[PDB]
């Protein structure tokens, strides 16, 4: 679905993510909850945080910001061969969480804004584009796994 090009266009800014997967995670939530703010009611603790500078300082968030990433990170080095990490992150979210497809977009307009802020020499157009197919097709993917759990979100 994505080329081999597209796919080391994706895996050459996620390293530079990696150099520091806590600050990109903080960057990344935080910008969602200020974009999208009904998304933090998704957060039993972090929803009592009132603040930027609060959100910044808080190591629950912090934590939370590389869970989401490493997960994230370990679907994209598969290059579409994700069946095995995805499965488990559709589980919880459909049944759990109950995430609709939309929060997904959110955060991925997210982390699209937080790579081209911190990395804009290495995610240029092509690069953008790349990541939004890889996040496209995680996305699609996952909704595939949601409705075989009977959530419709
Ligand atoms: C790139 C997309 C995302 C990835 C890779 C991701 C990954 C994860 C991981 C790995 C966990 C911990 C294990 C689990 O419960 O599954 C988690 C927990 C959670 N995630 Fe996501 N997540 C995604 C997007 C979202 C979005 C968009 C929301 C809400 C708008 C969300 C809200 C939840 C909540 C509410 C928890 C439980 C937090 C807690 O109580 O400790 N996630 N997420």
């Amino acid at each position: 679905v994505l080329s081999e090009g597209e796919w080391q266009l994706v895996l050459h800014v996620w390293a530079k993510v990696e150099a520091d997967v806590a600050g990109h995670g903080q960057d990344i939530l935080i910008r969602l909850f200020k974009s999208h703010p009904e998304t933090l009611e998704k957060y039993d603790r972090s929803k009592h945080l009132k603040t930027e500078a609060e959100m910044k300082a808080s190591e629950d968030l912090k934590k939370h910001g590389v869970t989401v990433l490493t997960a994230l990170g370990a679907i994209l080095k598969k290059k579409g061969h994700h069946e095995a990490e995805l499965k488990p992150l559709a589980q919880s979210h459909a049944t759990k969480h109950k995430i609709p497809i939309k929060y997904l977009e959110f955060i991925s307009e997210a982390i699209i804004h937080v790579l081209h802020s911190r990395h804009p020499g290495d995610f240029g157009a092509d690069a953008q584009g790349a990541m939004n197919k890889a996040l496209e097709l995680f996305r699609k993917d996952i909704a595939a796994k949601y409705k075989e759990l009977g959530y419709q979100g």
